């Protein structure tokens, strides 16, 4: 069911916080038999430090330097995250927009520093991208504090 470029929702570790959206990157199975993914996790705003002020695109990611390996049991599901100088033009066939990520920049989890991305270079998988009948809206909104 899983190939290589495909974005999936991984169970986090705590119950009822918010899945991991992941890029596959390789998979394999151990001696055991047991199905295991290795990829690149994409962290959603709240996942991230950063200014106050900043704004987000509404569904925006960060390509994150945080890759990990997990069986292949703990997906909920396919999403999709599209670079952002295509997901204004182009949408996914069979997702739904929920489904459907933007990522301009990354964001290293080690430095706690964003960077916009120049080329995109994410495993290229079997999903089929068709112009949009009607374009996205540009809408950036910044986190509420209390
Ligand atoms: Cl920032």
């Amino acid at each position: 069911m899983y190939h290589v470029g495909d974005y999936v929702y991984v169970e986090p570790a705590e119950a009822n916080l918010q899945p991991h959206i992941v890029c596959i990157e390789r998979l394999w199975e151990d001696s055991a038999g047991e199905k295991w993914l290795y990829g690149c996790w994409f962290y959603r705003p709240n996942e991230t430090f950063h200014l106050a002020t900043r704004k987000f695109l509404e569904k925006e990611v960060f390509k994150s330097d945080y890759y990990n390996k997990v069986p292949v049991s703990k997906i909920l599901g396919k999403c999709v995250v599209m670079f952002v100088k295509e997901y204004f033009k182009l949408c996914p066939e069979n997702f739904r927009d929920e489904d459907v990520y933007v990522c301009e920049s990354r964001y290293s989890a080690k430095t706690k520093s964003f960077k916009k991305i120049k080329l995109w270079t994410m495993p290229v998988s079997s999903v089929r991208f068709v112009p949009r009948d009607v374009p996205l809206p540009v809408v950036r909104v910044a986190s509420v504090f209390a």
